[PDB]
């Protein structure tokens, strides 16, 4: 049964909720992002309206093939009226297409979605700016102070730097980089574009990059595996057996795979700065963890929590124990105290 943190009350609206048959009540079935715990059960047999960005619009039509009927797609930073209610989507600085969800109830309360979210100071300008919010369903991945990791600029930085050093060090070497959903595009696009390349990939990784609204991607990426010195590979496969696997297939064109994972926190993130990060190594192929991570930190949250000053806080991630629970609020109520609301 839906739980009640992704049912939005005094609307027939639920959010992320298409994995529990229909719940009764629902005229209207938010989707916040393409990520498979957030989209679990729809397919092209769904006939309730769905409400999304363009984007994920494009992802559930192209991938899972919903018919164009039912996905509504909605611009964002638009005021908008849904079965009578004003909502808006605003984006989420997660994966393309990813956005929060701007509730205007008809009793005059504010609810925030977060969806999926890094929160940045550039959201403070945004149309939240405007009036007050009364409720916060918020994306609590990472609410613990232990959870620092550095920028996404920083990241870029430093993968740029290591690929166009080695690849001028060795002209046949390649790059890899690894994946399972989207996301992340940012590292692999920054990289061919520093080396010169298109990145290759799968027929079906570059179906899912095709719907994603990048400008002027027909220059960016390929099928064609040969005539690209940048490829993408599942992150299951980012190993030394899949690599030296995938390293016999390209037929001696190069003689050293320099792979990335971007990794989201990991305890390395405790102890180790990003300038002083080193790969693992077993002969020719070195894979290297690099912490790009599209959720907020503990202090990128808090800070936009503390501007935002909610009458109440609704925890979206973690919450399927009492433990998480009880320690999150606790965060919760010493933001509170520091900041007087
Ligand atoms: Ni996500």
């Amino acid at each position: 049964t839906c739980p009640f943190y992704k049912k939005i009350p005094g609307t027939g609206f639920t959010v992320d909720a298409f994995q529990y048959g229909v719940v009764e009540g629902c005229t209207a079935y938010f989707l916040t992002h393409f990520h498979s715990d957030h989209y679990a059960g729809l397919s092209k047999h769904f006939t309730f309206p769905v409400y999304c960005s363009e984007i994920t619009g494009n992802l559930l039509k192209n991938k899972l093939h919903v018919q164009e009927q039912y996905i509504h797609p909605l611009p964002l930073d638009t005021e908008c009226i849904v079965n009578g209610v004003k909502v808006v989507l605003l984006d989420a600085n997660h994966c393309p297409g990813a956005v929060m969800i701007l509730f205007y109830l008809p009793n005059g309360t504010v609810i925030l979605h977060t969806g999926d979210f890094r929160a940045d100071p550039s959201m403070e300008r945004s149309l939240l700016a405007d009036q007050k919010v009364h409720m916060l369903y918020l994306d609590t991945t990472y609410c613990s102070p232990e959870y620092t990791f550095p920028s996404q600029q920083e990241v870029i930085r430093f993968a740029i730097n290591t690929a166009f050093e080695a690849v001028t060090l060795n002209p046949h070497a390649l790059v890899v980089c690894g994946t399972y959903s989207i996301g992340k595009e940012k590292v692999f696009l920054a990289i061919a574009d520093v080396l010169g390349s298109k990145v290759g990939m799968s027929q079906e990784k570059y179906k899912t990059l095709q719907c994603l609204n990048i400008p002027e991607i027909n220059s960016l990426i390929t099928t064609d595996m040969c005539s690209s010195l940048v490829h993408l590979l599942p992150m299951m496969q980012i190993n030394f057996k899949g690599l030296q696997s995938h390293l016999k297939k390209c037929g001696g064109k190069y003689n050293q795979i320099l792979a990335f994972r971007p990794t989201g926190w990991t305890h390395s993130n405790k102890f180790t700065r990003i300038a002083d990060v080193i790969p693992q190594t077993k002969g020719n192929i070195s894979i290297y963890g690099i912490p790009y991570s599209e959720h907020s930190s503990y202090l990128e949250m808090k800070r936009f929590v503390q501007w935002l000053k909610p009458q109440k806080i609704i925890p979206t991630v973690n919450v399927g124990t009492w433990k998480s629970r009880s320690t999150m609020e606790k965060y919760f109520r010493e933001w509170k105290l520091e900041a007087g609301y």
